[PDB]
RNA sequence: UAUAUAUA
């Protein structure tokens, strides 16, 4: 059920749920998949929720990076809406070479558990450097950094601002 | 310094 639900992101708009299930079919059988198509706007969300009848598939799903239709995705465990609401996403800048995405997650962890943190790098053409994306289990953690606009990370201070629309 | 992730 929902407990076995997985979150899929970084999916090619052309990507279809059928390919999704087929892609993750190797792992087993999917009980409920949600690529999150957008027949209205005409463009899919680009991410979906994948569920498996057997939770075992989920364990293996995270082990692999996952490359679908020439794109890269990061399948992660689904987060309950109530818990999801508590969490938030902030924007960070001042990220460069030697930053290491792993260090980025541990770096921000100092002021928050950090449910998830990434450099985006959808195409690995630049998002990986320059700025970063961090998610916090609690909104309160975000406030800590708000007070701390500049943090000593790579010994060059970074500027952090609450998440904003792509505009 | 920007999300084809958190589904209106």
């Amino acid at each position: 059920k929902e407990s076995c639900k997985m979150f899929i992101g970084g999916l090619n708009w052309d990507t279809t749920e059928d390919n999704l299930r087929e892609y993750f079919g190797k792992y087993g059988t999917v009980t409920d998949l949600k690529i999150m198509k957008d027949p209205a706007t005409g463009r899919s969300r680009g991410f979906g929720f994948l569920s498996f009848e057997k939770p075992s598939s989920v364990d293996e799903v995270v082990k692999t990076q996952h490359i679908l239709d020439g794109k890269v995705i990061d399948p992660k465990r689904a987060i309950p809406r109530d818990e999801q609401d508590k969490t938030g996403k902030i924007f960070v800048g001042g990220i460069g070479p030697d930053v290491r995405p792993k260090e980025f997650e541990e770096f921000f962890s100092q002021w928050g558990t950090i449910i998830d943190a990434q450099l985006m790098l959808d195409k690995d053409t630049g998002q990986s450097r320059g700025f970063g994306f961090v998610t916090y289990d609690s909104a309160d953690a975000v406030d800590r950094v708000c007070q701390n606009k500049f943090i000593d990370f790579k010994d060059r201070k970074i500027e952090i601002k609450r998440a904003e629309p792509r505009h």
